[PDB]
């Protein structure tokens, strides 16, 4: 006859967080392979007792009283589960020792012995003891002792972003100096100290292209890309009219129809070292302005961050240049024969221009004017050429002309 009770395997300690659900499994086997009952109960009561408290601890066995439910390979599984009430205590006495018994098909039941037989300890802990908040990226403010409401909202957002595994219903408050209090649904809390959340914004925005000269070719549309970042990574305004003198040159550039575009000026995180704020200046220096010593505009630009720290006016220049500096003419594919190198005919000059034009398509601007001189050399005149600023190239006669006179005897 089967005279042996079943074997019960279960965790000795189960940590349950106040307000959340818990669940774990009891595994029961017997030598006979069959178990008829699994029970969870308080230690007190008679041998036949099934009384268990509190009401929220629950349990269930899905396959009781069947052959093969309880062997080494197909153990009987009992689910113990429930939801800890939201107002439960979390003091050292907020724990529960409950006893587990099993009975086989021949009636052998496991022994029940206070503090000695099969049992688990259910310990109730606050939700804060389950989570460890990640420190956020620093938020830079005007005054670390007295944050504004947009500073507080900026800290909360950066704490939320670094902690996406905190409970959905967690509430957050930021103190006057930035100290973050995370409050969990059970009322337990957590604090991020001001040192890890905020700092007084002390450094103004950096103009990366300080002292740069951007070459604009007269008569050709060009662009200049200006770069700024900030330690906060946020820039709220770029100013080109800081003082009367900067306001005048800048106003002069707008008169020529230049535009100034900063597409990400109203966005957050728009100005970091890696991904800097970009101002693009776009326009054409007309040919009426000549290149040379005074062919330039000196600008002073200032940028401000969200803490209102404005930088000291910094400098860049637009520098005018002639189209000749940018282009280099191709030589024609063959020379043109001339009866007299001293003085080319009209037809001779015409064939030369045809070949020089044909060799430069895709290289020089389509509206370049070629002047074939009397000696067969070629003046290339670019569209921006003016008396006050010449923009021309020369192709020498030895690249365009071939003597066709016969040789002596
Ligand atoms: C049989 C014998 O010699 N003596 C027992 C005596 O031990 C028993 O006291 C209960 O015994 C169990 C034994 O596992 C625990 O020690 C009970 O204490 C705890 C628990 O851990 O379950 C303490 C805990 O702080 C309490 N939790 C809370 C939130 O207060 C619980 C809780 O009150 C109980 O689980 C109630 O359901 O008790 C200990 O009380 C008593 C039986 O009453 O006397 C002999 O039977
Ligand atoms: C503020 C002070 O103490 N005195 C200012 C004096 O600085 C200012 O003179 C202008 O200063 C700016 C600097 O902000 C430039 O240096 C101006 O010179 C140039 C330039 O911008 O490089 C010279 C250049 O040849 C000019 N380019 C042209 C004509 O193509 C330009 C251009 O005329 C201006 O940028 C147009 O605004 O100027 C220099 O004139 C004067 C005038 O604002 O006011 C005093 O009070
Ligand atoms: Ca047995
Ligand atoms: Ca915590
Ligand atoms: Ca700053
Ligand atoms: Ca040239």
């Amino acid at each position: 006859t089967d005279t042996t009770p079943p074997t019960i395997t279960l965790p000795q300690e189960v940590i349950a967080y106040r307000g959340e659900e818990f669940e774990f499994f009891v595994e029961t086997t017997d030598d006979s392979g069959r178990v008829n009952r699994v029970i969870v109960r308080n230690i007190e009561g008679a041998d036949n007792s099934t009384y268990l408290d509190p009401n929220w601890i629950r349990y269930s066995t899905d396959n009781l009283s069947v052959p093969g439910n309880a062997t080494p390979a197909n153990p009987l599984r009992t689910r113990v589960y429930g939801i800890v009430p939201i107002n439960h205590g979390v003091g050292p006495g907020d724990r529960y020792t409950k006893y587990v018994r099993a009975e086989d098909a021949a009636g052998n039941i496991t022994a029940l012995v206070d503090k000695q037989s099969e049992r688990f300890v259910l310990v109730i802990r606050p939700q804060t003891e389950k989570y460890t908040p990640q420190v956020p990226t620093l938020t830079y403010v005007q005054n670390a002792n007295s944050l504004t409401q947009t500073d507080k909202d900026a800290v909360i957002a950066a704490v939320k972003s670094a902690n996406p595994n905190l409970p959905a219903t967690s509430t957050y408050s930021v103190s006057e100096n930035g100290t973050v209090t995370i409050t969990y649904p059970d009322g337990s809390t957590d604090t991020i100290a001001a040192a890890q959340t905020v700092d007084t914004d002390r450094v103004a925005p950096v103009f990366v292209d300080e002292g740069r000269d951007y070459i604009f070719y007269r008569g050709e549309e060009g662009t200049a890309e200006l770069h700024f970042y900030d330690n906060s990574g946020k820039i709220t305004n770029v100013n080109f009219a800081g003082d009367l003198a900067a306001s005048s040159t800048y106003n002069t550039l707008l008169g020529l129809g230049f535009t100034f575009n900063t597409p990400n000026i109203n966005n957050p995180n728009n100005a970091t070292e890696q991904n800097p704020l970009v101002t693009t200046i776009r326009g054409t220096i007309p040919k009426s302005l000549p290149a040379g010593p005074g062919g330039k505009y000196t600008f002073k630009v200032r940028a401000t961050d969200a803490s209102g720290l404005t930088s000291e006016a910094k400098i860049f220049r637009i520098v005018f240049a002639n189209q000749t500096d940018k282009y280099t003419p191709n030589n024609p594919g063959s020379l043109t024969g001339v009866l007299n190198p001293q003085q080319l005919s009209t037809s001779e000059k015409t064939a030369i221009e045809e070949k020089v034009r044909a060799a430069n398509t895709g290289n020089l601007p389509n509206n370049v004017q070629y002047v074939v001189n009397n000696d067969g050399s070629v003046t290339v005149i670019y569209p921006d050429d003016t008396p006050a600023s010449r923009s021309r190239d020369t192709i020498t006669a030895d690249r365009t002309v071939q003597d066709l006179r016969p040789r002596n005897s």
